[PDB]
C-alpha cells in the first residue's frame, strides 16, 4: 500500500462530498501539526482525521471498504475507526485526533462556528435576564475546552485562540449593555 | 403630552412586539448616548430610534395613528418619520440615529450578529479560493462603516469595536489555514 496515495485519494474522497470541507481539512491540518510535536502513527491519524466526520453504521461499513480496498491492514483500520469513535484508555493518535477536533471547535474558528450554528437553530445571541443563549454556551463549553486538551502541543496551540476568544467575549458583554 | 410617559409607552409596546428586541434597545441606548454629546431633540430621536425597526405602508401609518393618538404635535411625527427613513441633507437627529443603528452592526455585536445572519442564509464563513463568504462582507461593508458613521461621538464609540473586529478578522485569517 502506497501511504502518501492513499491518503491523497481519501483526502479527494472526502472533499467531494462536502461543518464543511474547510473544517475537516482543518482538523487534518491541525492533528498533522499536532503529531509532529507529540509523535503517533501519522499514517493512521491523517486518515482517522479525514473521515472523523463521514459517521453521519453502514457508512462506518463503507469506509472499512475502501480501506480494505486500498489494502489497508485490518490491523490499522481497526486502530482508524477506533479513533473515529473517540472522536465523535486513550492512545496518543485518539488524543491528537480528538484535540485537533477541539482545537477548531475554539479561537476566532470557533467564534465564527457557534454563531453560524446558533443562526441556524435561533438561538438567541445572549440575554443578561442566559439558559440557552449562545453568549452562556462559551461559559459552559467553549471556554472549558482549551483545558480539557490532552496534549501539551495542543495546549499551545490553543492559547492564541484562547486569547481572542477572552477579548471577543469581554468586548461583546460590555458592548451588549451599552456602557459609558 | 408627557414625554417620559410616551417613551415609555412606545418602549413597552415595542418590546411585546418583538433583530431581536435586544437590537431595538441597544439602538435606543447608543442613540440616547451620542445626542448627551451631539445634541439634538432628544425625544425626538429616543422615539425614532425605538421604531426605527418596525416598518417591516400600513406599518407607517400605524406609528403615527399612535403618536397622534399620543397628541404629539403633527410636527414632530414628521420628523420622527423623516427619520425613521434615513434609517432603514441631514439633521443631526437622523444623524444620531443613523449612526446608533450602524454602531450596533459593527464591533462584538456585529461579528455575532452578521455570523448568525450566515447561519441562516447559508453563507459559507470563509474561502480562500471570497465572493459571498461571510469573512468578504467585513472587508466589503463592515469594517468600513467605521468611517461612514457622521458623527464625532458615534467614531469614539466605534473605536473600542473597530479594534476587537480587527483583532478577531486577523485572527480568523490566521487559524483559518493553521499557520505555525
Ligand atoms: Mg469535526
Ligand atoms: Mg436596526
Amino acid at each position: 500500500m502506497n501511504k502518501e496515495e492513499i491518503i491523497l485519494s481519501a483526502k479527494n474522497w472526502m472533499h467531494s462530498h462536502f461543518h464543511d470541507w474547510s473544517h475537516i481539512k482543518r482538523v487534518w491540518k491541525l492533528s498533522k501539526e499536532i503529531q509532529s510535536k507529540e509523535g503517533g502513527d501519522l499514517f493512521t491519524i491523517e486518515l482517522a482525521a479525514l473521515f472523523h466526520d463521514y459517521s453521519d453504521q453502514e457508512a462506518t461499513k463503507t469506509l472499512i471498504n475502501w480501506m480494505e480496498t486500498k489494502e489497508i491492514p485490518s490491523e490499522l483500520i481497526k486502530k482508524i475507526i477506533r479513533i473515529i469513535q473517540s472522536v465523535s484508555a486513550l492512545t496518543i493518535e485518539e488524543k491528537i485526533v480528538q484535540d485537533a477536533d477541539r482545537l477548531d471547535a475554539i479561537g476566532a474558528i470557533g467564534i465564527a462556528r457557534t454563531f453560524t450554528y446558533g443562526g441556524a437553530h435561533n438561538r438567541e445571541i445572549a440575554n443578561q435576564n442566559p439558559k440557552n443563549t449562545t453568549l452562556q454556551h462559551f461559559y459552559d463549553k467553549l471556554l472549558l475546552i482549551k483545558d480539557q486538551l490532552n496534549t501539551e502541543t495542543a495546549k499551545t496551540i490553543a492559547k492564541e485562540k484562547q486569547k481572542i476568544m477572552q477579548d471577543f467575549i469581554q468586548a461583546l458583554e460590555k458592548e451588549l449593555k451599552v456602557l459609558e
